[PDB]
């Protein structure tokens, strides 16, 4: 199973003038790194792959995939409308030497079926690269069900595993059931911080989400403790990941969120975000505050 | 009232490899121009605007507006999900000496109320251009409200219109009352065929539809009845109208139907449309045949 | 085609304690077959069904009809959740001298395909009426699609018909291509005023819809004048029509605004409705007064 | 706090000719008390009260608060579109000797929330019991939002509960934060059986959910290691609780699915079900019946 445990959807960290901050994005990078996460995730929704160019994602690309230098597995979010884009920044991710790309159905047209299969097939064949889907469907509007991710998975040998972003206990866990249960080692992984332990109690393998930029060792001593049997360990470390997403609600986009909470938490990094997001207003990042010195994380 | 009439949203026209088809894409505008149209928009959802990269839509703009050379009002989509692009691509046109842009709300996160009217805000003080606002709601999952919109028309002069593309008889009648009570000369477009007549009787001033490519006299001819009192025969060009989007069921995305309409009813255009659409098979087009030829129109 | 034409979902009129009045609902019934309506159906959704119990409707249900005293068409609609009770009404319906019933689907649980039509055929089974399907989707939360209602119609003959309660021109012209391709002779009626027009368009059969209760003569002088192939004259009274729905947001549910209005038209009913609806407020009563004015209703 | 803990929304046992089965409904009655269950829900949507008429449902309701004979607190399903009804099945239950009624909001016409407040305020008029609120946003089609729960709550001070029936953390969460941060004593309760733990972790108080009546050990269990500080042992029993929910995928309604359960886990009632809800064929049996072997629960 390839891509388990706990891989944050990594923060873009951008200056003032909405250009990549190398030494804040590296430093978070090695923030995360020390944390003991499975891996990293640039250009999900967390890093703003839809408010970048396509350039733009590249130079993000490469220069975290050089950055992080092979310590852990590095995926690269090649998502988008544009298809023959998408096949452009994957060939590229696996050029500059991603381990593997993430890649969301097209969110603005919901394309049939058969042009939605096809649209998959066609980005896993593009590359030698694992692929993990990413649903989505608050955002997409359009679901990748249990029923069509098999049937990626049954078509294609390097579609291996899906984050599934979808506050639905119903939904993992009958992706666990009807794609692990005809591909063992398919790689279920939530989008939300509040399901990574269901995920874990129903057979799937880890999470992507927003927290693990901010508060890593909660994900990952969560991870920890359940990979020793200690659940009740397991279970208090869910218990402060039920109460996170209360942040997420301070804004929308909350990209802006995330990166207060990075600095909040203890990283000092530029909260620079791109339009049509915007910076954290004052009242409501003294209540992200205080939120985060209620759950201890600050 | 600016960019009232009909107003195709021109299909664009690629060769097999996927380029700007110069010749055919010109042809087509030609076409609708002695069609008698109002003023043609390029790179609407129909245009592809969302399967193209940002360098390949400022050169079909370019194109575009050269090409129609000031015979009519020329309209250019420059939304997206990246705002920094979306300015840019406004810019461009503006530049490239388009008359107008057409601008979608963000369809991948459902950014805030207040990120959004800060997003079109943003936009329309980027441009001197008059600026036309897009819903799509049933693609962008957010839908702009009457109220939204007569909130965005109140705070920026320049921020004229709207289409309204939904198959909603109430949205477009709520859209004139609120927007247009206070407005008088806020410019309407419904963007589907079967809800031009509505339209106007509602007291609105035209359509962006889909059939503008391939039967555009069929538009051109209700509203020139209508004009000229002639409501009984509007109400005959109506009833085409009505019938015509049977033919958008065939596939999804429909761009291929639309191309391969063009090609039935006299005007030999390459049909490659961009993945992840895919070419009609011939049994549809086949299906395509039977309704045009059931319409009168090829 | 069975109950084709004008068909109006009768206002059941109430006395302060909530009790039939029989006197303002025959003074009713009288306006409208006067007003040359071709049915009349009680017990829809406007006659407040569903706020009512069961020996409430059989005793509505066996005075309407003996009011009209087989002057026009009758419909009574006797669905629900319970299917036990709907084939008790609808049998309690044939006995009483109902020329036909009116069903939805079951609107709590949104039952299985399977259950949902066997429950339909169950129903069809237990009379030997004709049968009208009901579909309100935005209230069920489950549509009955084109698909369904022509699997419907190939099952038992006297499910004949449909009101298809939606603002949506494409489910009303599929519904049509699809169900009437194969049954010629079923009946389709729109459930709003303002897609009656469109309806006869597009080759369907009239409306069962709010107006019928306080302008009927706008209905019904639409469908003349359309037989009478005066389609500038029909188009006309559409006008009015695509105006009317305007008042119907003044309220959830506006079941009062409807009786307010035949009040406002010149018939003096009791205005009285059901909890959970409630009385319209003096402000908006005076909203509803101004526009039926702007309409020239009053 | 008032009706905390485990509480089944029990099934109402009937014979093959649809009436109350009196000694198969008190078997099942005996068998959930001896269990540990903290309270008894008849008339929920598992015991069928939307297939039920008025009359039936007090025969229920009667039969069943008599034979609990007060050995746990019983609540009594007394919602329904039809509002007079309501109070009347409300005020009923209280003569009969309810412990509290569970009132869901109206479910065919989504009223406004002005009405919607009023029909809540008046039926906590009606009587001087308890109430629980009822949200089922799946069924009903109208959300009872957390800003709403807490107004009526603030509103009246025998509105003390709700069952929260919907799969999402956030809203349980928020539920939680919103309507207890107000009302510290106001009681939280699934209605989900994968959400009881969760429900538990974030500061709510049980659950109502159908795995009570044929597994109501796994939750007693879990709430009594739970209260005892043995979080192990309660994600133990979270862990069958996660995995129970697949067999209600067999059918919908699938009251008869936990009927069949009740059967198989050891009690043998007729399985009766009403209309529209169907038998269920024998494969899908054989289907939960492997399930339940494989949770060990028969």
């Amino acid at each position: 199973a390839l891509f388990t445990g706990i891989i944050p959807p990594v923060s873009t960290i951008f200056t003032a003038d909405g250009q990549l901050d190398k030494p804040g994005t590296a430093a978070l990078i090695d923030d995360l790194i020390k944390a003991g996460v499975d891996g990293l995730f640039f250009l999900g929704s967390g890093g703003e792959f839809s408010q970048l160019g396509a350039e733009e994602r590249k130079a993000i690309a490469r220069f975290a995939i050089d950055h992080v230098d092979r310590r852990v597995p590095v995926l690269i979010g090649t998502g988008g409308t544009n298809a023959r884009e998408t096949i452009e920044l994957s060939q590229h991710a696996q050029q500059a030497g991603a381990d593997g790309i993430v890649v969301i159905n097209p969110y603005y047209w919901k394309v049939s079926e058969a042009n939605l299969i096809r649209y998959f097939e066609q980005v896993a064949d593009s590359v030698t690269l694992p692929v993990m889907l990413y649903n989505f469907p608050a955002l997409t509007g359009q679901d990748l069900t249990p029923a069509l991710v098999k049937t990626l998975a049954d078509s294609r040998s390097n579609i291996i595993g899906i984050k599934d972003t979808i506050d639905s206990v119903a939904h993992l866990r009958s992706m666990i059931h009807t794609v692990k249960g005809a591909h063992p080692h398919f790689t279920v992984l939530c989008g939300y911080d509040d399901h990574l332990f269901n995920t874990l109690l129903l057979g799937g393998d880890g999470a992507i989400s927003a927290s693990g930029n901010f508060a890593p060792q909660v994900s990952v001593n969560l991870l920890k403790a359940w990979r020793d049997g200690d659940v009740a360990k397991a279970a208090g470390y869910h218990q402060t990941l039920l109460q996170i997403p209360q942040m997420y609600q301070l804004d929308t986009p909350f990209v802006n969120v995330i990166k207060e909470a990075i600095v909040l938490c203890g990283r000092p990094v530029s909260t620079h975000v791109l339009p049509p997001a915007s910076p954290l207003d004052e009242p409501r990042k003294a209540q992200l505050k205080t939120l985060l010195q209620q759950l201890k994380l600050c």
